[PDB]
């Protein structure tokens, strides 16, 4: 555990984070993929090895001694509104489950069905707020990775509003 847990947002590649150990925004079919899935995949490779698992589910395996967390969220292109939601909020959970188990006392994570599985949706907020939901328990240090401006402005406010 970190000794004064935080949150914190980086608006950079997570496959270039500092943190003990990385959560994937992956697919459930352990595929290279798109987007951050893709970055993961060509900076640890070896954490494709049985990735695969279902949404909502979320899939520890090491490369080398760095724990890669696949963590599968719904496709809302797919899912309804309401399963979609319940399926993010359940992904989210199992993250803190592997987060505790592994006892990092850092990740880097990725706002979960964001992007390509938005469904062409803004879901900040709603990603979000399933993260600070399922990692506020956890005593590890959070650093959430994005890539736009806007979103880091926005995912920072949301941290500063607690603090
Ligand atoms: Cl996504």
């Amino acid at each position: 555990g970190a000794m004064a847990p935080s949150y914190r947002v980086k608006r950079m590649d997570i496959a270039k984070n500092d943190e003990e150990c990385v959560v994937n925004a992956a697919n459930p079919r352990g595929l290279p993929g798109d987007g951050v899935c893709k970055a993961v995949y060509k900076k640890w490779p070896e954490s494709f090895k049985n990735s695969a698992t279902p949404v909502g589910t979320a899939k520890t395996v090491m490369c080398g001694t760095y724990p890669v967390i696949h963590a599968v969220g719904p496709n809302f292109s797919n899912y309804t509104e309401s399963e979609g939601d319940r399926e993010l909020a359940a992904a989210y959970r199992e993250v803190a489950k592997e987060v505790t188990r592994l006892g990092v006392n850092s990740v880097a994570i990725p706002l979960l069905s964001t992007g390509v599985y938005s469904g062409g949706k803004d879901r900040l907020t709603q990603s979000l707020n399933h993260l600070f939901t399922a990692m506020d328990s956890t005593d590890a240090d959070v650093v959430i990775y994005c890539r736009d401006k806007e979103w880091e402005k926005k995912i920072s406010e949301a941290i500063q509003m607690r603090t």
